């Protein structure tokens, strides 16, 4: 498995996360 092939997919993704789908008090780090 290496990417889901749908972008929504990775909306509360227990392992993946994107950039667009970080909440208000979620972000990258680091």
């Amino acid at each position: 498995q290496p990417l889901p092939t749908a972008i929504g997919l990775y909306k509360n993704h227990p392992l993946y996360a994107l950039k667009r789908h970080l909440l208000k008090y979620e972000a990258i780090y680091p």
